[PDB]
């Protein structure tokens, strides 16, 4: 289906309908419960290059803004951690819901944050096309940061003065010069497990790396998201006030460390 969403009669709880994969063995978002979770020695520094100059454009995809990164190059790529090969910068996007007191996708330990924010990367090592590692079990590694309510992040300024230009899903405006890098809390520690597009379609094709550590969002400023519309110009407007799917059970998955 064509036509999934966050509604009532299109959200999470009906995606297995057209996406049976939903039901899955390696479904993202997960719950973190940290003390079956064990440090693994054998994880490489994470290394993180991004240059500001990558990223393209801002769009409305109508499920959340994409911030869609020039990846014919590897200027912008993420190496270590948990992966082999070089992972280059395709996308971001943030996830959240219509209150503040939760909207993270992952949950630690019970805990749930305002919102979530996603970086998508691609195996350009292996694979000729982000649409094709897509669908590779190690096609795509995505790093998850938190997002807790706080003081006002300046870092987001850049994209939250964008909003009303693509208010309406299938917008889009000129976006470069972004310091994605700035926008990543100064520790890096993380999870690491094997899962999932939290999105339709769904596929088992991403490495998650989910940093422990939440950077800051002020409630006015995660409030303008919500007035993203999921729907386009000239179709009867609603609102994206939450874009957040629950976390599906790990089903064996082991979660690991890079820290201890
Ligand atoms: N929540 S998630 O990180 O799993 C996620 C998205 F939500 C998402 F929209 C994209 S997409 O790049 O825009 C098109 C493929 O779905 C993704 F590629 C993607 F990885
Ligand atoms: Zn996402």
């Amino acid at each position: 289906r064509l036509s999934w969403g966050y509604r009532e009669h299109n959200g999470p709880i009906h995606w297995k309908e057209f996406f049976p994969i939903a039901d899955g063995d390696q479904q993202s978002p997960i719950e973190i419960k940290t003390k079956e979770v064990k440090y693994d020695s054998s994880l490489r520094p994470l290394s993180i290059k991004y240059d500001p100059s990558s990223a393209k454009i801002i769009s409305n995809s109508g499920h959340s803004f994409n911030v869609d990164f020039d990846d014919t190059e590897n200027k912008s790529v993420l190496r270590g951690g948990p992966l082999t090969g070089s992972y280059r910068l395709r996308q971001v996007h943030l996830h959240w819901g219509s209150a503040d007191d939760h909207g993270s996708e992952h949950i630690v330990d019970g805990v749930s944050y305002a919102a979530e924010l996603h970086v998508v990367h691609w195996n350009s090592d292996k694979y000729p096309s982000f649409v094709e590692a897509a669908h590779e079990p190690d096609g795509l590694a995505v790093l998850g940061v938190f997002l807790q309510i706080g003081e006002p992040n300046s870092q987001l300024q850049k994209i939250t003065d964008t909003l009303d230009s693509i208010k309406e899903k299938g917008k889009q405006t000129r976006f470069t010069n972004f310091d994605l890098l700035s926008l990543l809390p100064p520790s890096w520690d993380y999870w690491t497990y094997p899962g999932s597009l939290t999105v339709p379609p769904l596929l088992e094709s991403v490495t998650w790396i989910v940093l422990k550590q939440p950077i800051n969002i002020s409630s006015q400023q995660l409030a303008k998201f919500r007035s993203l519309l999921c729907t386009a110009e000239g179709e009867a407007a609603a609102f994206l006030v939450s874009n957040h799917r629950p976390p599906q059970p790990l089903k064996g998955r082991k979660v690991r460390a890079s820290f201890h």
